[PDB]
């Protein structure tokens, strides 16, 4: 079997969900005692806000959480983590550190990798970062003709997009006084034609993210973009005033026509879908403002010490992730679904898709054996309350089990009409884990049925499909106000729990082999398409595909 | 037990399954027959475009084909089609014709509900937003200043929202000439608070979308929308410059205070999420132009009428809903991915989530017999390459089996570099199909090590996790470009999909009563957040909730 399987506290947890989940209802655990809330809830306080996370409405009990934090305990879980702190080389099939919490170190006490301290050049590129971002934002930076930038556009793919996609937009209210940002990731062509469609070559300021510098998706684009430069500069010299890299790759950088010394450079033991919190983040504090970035790392590094510091029994990640392991591996729940109720955190569902699908999509242990049972989910979810009127309907009512995260923050950065929106969001937040919890009995639904005046066939035949079953667990995460600092935060909480999910499941969170097989066909089709001969060197669908694109590019409709 | 279950077909084909379906390799089977593809794929000719149905990539055999058709026969999908096409009221719950088809009859052919042709009506509407779009085109519409409008707003959620909002983003280089199109549908304050601040009152027209006229997140944003309009205008009788509704409730459209001359019309026969044909269509059209509305109803006219006239074994919403059948109650699969390679369809998928999940997300069977069987699958995706460099690790070497429908236009609408971004996204598209299928066997991957000069000892660290399992299947949809015509077939056969497996598990895809209970919990606890004092009317989770807000509401950040 695998490490998971073959310990004793995950087959006494195993063993105890065969006999006895059946009779959990999360309608008799909340009549039966009163201080449930109480006993299964983390009010967190910051100093900077307060992040409340209820779990209570969960099919747990007492027993159940014990169950899960031995497990987590025999799982080497305290010690994985003080290695991955410590700068050990966790990520054990590239053998590199993991290392994004040394990014957001905020108290620099020395973090070693090879014996030397990381800490020095992690605060040499935050420097040069603010250095930057005082040039741009005031103004100073001037384009090719001499006027100031108004326009940042990154380019970049997976970690390199969707963590600084995600944080702008959910930080939109902090960028008074920032140019606007822009990201093009998509190779599709429709990205960036759209995105420069609406720019002045005078005013833009492109930065091209990607650590090798060689990228395919992301150089392409950055190729179009200082091609569609050029026609209005002519002048190779004038490349230097509107692109920048966040990179390592001196000699490529150079060779695009960048000055090396706006590379901002970051290490191999920052994950891509871990680097916002790096050089990557660049446009984040370009947008708004250095200080307000600074609070974003202070944020992520107060839960890094949440993390580090508390018995696992109250340790917010570690009880998100054993939640996550119970609904996983005991009830076999293929996804989980984030739903914040925040129109700004409508990119935060996608951008843990890589979080955690990337890094906990595996199935090879430590001992290099097959897994014998599941790991990550498929995470997925879109804003309330928008999602009550799209998907809920099958959460309610349909055959899946979907344990779902709902997020929300106290405060609004919007509080129109005297508030009366935010009352409105605030009450479906909480009614919707209400109604998931409770549903709707029998004898509740043919009271509303007799009083709508239907007839007594009517009635009987309408009465199971007003029935809600109930039973459906979620966790509530609640925070004072989505400002720079708790964002921060719950993204490393988040974090945190997708790294002990995967401790516990003995798979490797850090690295990305299964994208390989992918890019090695791709660069073998490209060739392929240009011109009318006949590609017969694939299977017949592959080959079917191709001659249907043969002969369907030069149709005109 | 249910309907499918009992079925004979259904319980022959789920044996075969559990005898069988491990013998099943895709490879393999692509190996031993050079006719697979032209097997099992559909060249559908429009006559304004092809689309290319390539489902050979699945688990299947001319054996389990012929099952599912088997099986689709004794479920009576065929009669059903009829009854649904002919205004049989087959919503049986809410004693309802289900007549979306209707919406898009460009053949005018009567279609009766109650002994009378809807067709009239459908076409007087379709009329009267032929001429206000003209009009507002044109800028011949002026506002209440005399200024041409520059901007319209949708406001609605749901089915309200997503038709409109995915197929204006999919069809945006159509808009050319056409007003700026903004929606709002939340109804967090975020939401129409960061769009009435991009706009003047002056040269604005909104458009309230709902069916009931009653959605609390709508009415309260057109409310809000109208207190910001009259703030500046200062005269009721301007309203009716700057307000249009698109509602089936005149009595409450006219209570909202919106000109009757105002109202463009729809009926109970038209399901929110099979909406955006109908008049709530008005963006779209505005957008794009009545023209381009056309053909896209005409393009899901021509797949309405495949659908009616094709036998099953050749029908492509039909095939792809067996296909579906097949993973969900026989391989279990949770999730179903729909994976666009076009950035303008970066909705698509969260439009089907309503589409299929809203649908088919049920419990109850017509007979009143709780389902003992899945029903609806949880529909998720990126577009590619977006979603290809966040998620895919998990789909090549993660621990479920996932169906995925990659779909791509030939043509793109931006051939910018001579063909080059598009060539990259059709290698991309291609090679991860092919990916997918193949995997890559411990013996070729022990070759690839080998090659780069491993050690004995790194090469036997790194095997393991270089090995791709593959056997995950997937259907390529391909089409000659995307077009309004082509877009509309495309949406109309996955309508078709979601209602023959609707069908075939014996539940109303047409219904949605899982939406209530959150409704009637949101309405008591509204008033409950006001004021200081504490709330212990609730379980003890929900009461805790509310405490931690009343408490953080007042904190400064």
């Amino acid at each position: 079997m695998a490490a998971l399987t073959r310990n004793p506290q995950f087959q006494k947890l195993l063993e105890w969900h065969r006999a006895n989940s059946a009779n959990l209802k999360l309608r008799e655990l909340f009549e039966a005692d009163p201080e449930r809330f109480n006993n299964f809830s983390l009010n967190l306080n910051t100093n900077h806000g307060h992040i409340l996370v209820d779990y209570s409405k969960n099919l747990v009990s007492k027993e159940v959480m014990q169950m899960l934090v031995e497990l987590a305990k025999s799982r080497g879980v305290e010690a994985a983590r003080d290695n991955m702190f410590s700068g050990s080389k966790i990520n054990y099939t590239e053998d590199r550190a993991v290392l994004h919490v040394a990014l957001r170190n905020r108290s620099n006490t020395p973090i070693k990798v090879d014996g030397k301290d990381v800490m020095p050049e992690v605060n040499r590129v935050l420097d040069k970062m603010k250095s930057f971002c005082q040039r741009v934002r005031s103004g100073d930076w001037k384009g090719y003709t001499g006027k100031s930038i108004t326009d940042i556009i990154n380019i970049g793919i997976g970690g390199s997009d969707l963590g600084p996609l995600m944080v702008t937009e959910a930080l939109k209210p902090y960028s008074k006084g920032g140019p606007r940002v822009w990201f093009v990731s998509n190779i599709d062509g429709t990205h960036i034609a759209k995105t420069l469609a609406s720019l002045s070559p005078e005013t833009s300021l492109f930065i091209i993210a990607s650590k090798t510098f060689t990228t395919q998706e992301t150089i392409t684009n950055a190729e179009t973009a200082k091609e569609w430069f050029l026609e209005a500069a002519k002048d190779p010299s004038a490349v230097a005033k509107h692109f920048v890299a966040l990179s390592t790759n001196t000699a490529k950088v150079k060779e695009f026509g960048i000055d090396p010394q706006n590379m901002f450079e970051f290490w191999d033991w920052v994950g891509g879908r871990y680097s916002l919190w790096s050089a990557i983040g660049l446009s984040i504090a370009l947008h708004v403002g250095f200080d307000h970035f600074e609070q974003l790392l202070s944020g992520a590094h107060w839960m890094d010490q949440h993390f580090l510091k508390t018995p696992l029994e109250k340790n917010a990640p570690v009880l998100l992730a054993l939640l996550g392991i119970w609904y996983i591996n005991c009830y076999g729940c293929e996804t989980h679904a984030l739903l914040p109720y925040d129109q700004y955190m409508h990119r935060f569902a996608a951008y843990f898709q890589q979080g955690d699908m990337e890094s906990n999509g595996k199935y090879i242990t430590k001992s290099g054996a097959r897994v014998d049972h599941q790991t990550g989910p498929i995470v997925w979810g879109e804003p309330g309350t928008n999602g009550q009127h799209a998907f809920y309907q099958l959460i309610h009512q349909g055959t899946k089990m979907i344990p779902c995260d709902f997020l929300i923050p106290v405060q609004t950065q919007h509080p129109i009409r005297k508030g009366l929106h935010h009352k409105i969001l605030l009450a479906n937040f909480l009614a919707q884990t209400e109604a998931l919890m409770k549903g709707k009995l029998p004898e509740e639904a043919r009271k509303e049925l007799q009083a709508a005046g239907k007839s007594p066939e009517d009635l009987e035949k309408l009465l199971p499909h007003k029935v809600f079953e109930g039973n459906r667990p979620t966790n509530s995460i609640v925070f004072t106000k989505l400002t720079p600092f708790i964002l921060g935060a719950l993204i490393a909480m988040y974090e945190h729990k997708i790294f002990v999910q995967g401790i516990m499941w003995d798979i490797n969170s850090f690295d990305q082999w299964g994208v390989e097989l992918g890019k090695q066909l791709a660069k073998k089709i490209e060739p392929e398409l240009e011109g009318s001969s006949a590609v017969t060197s694939h299977d017949s669908s592959t080959n079917g595909l191709i001659s249907f694109i043969k002969q369907q590019r030069d149709t005109k409709l």
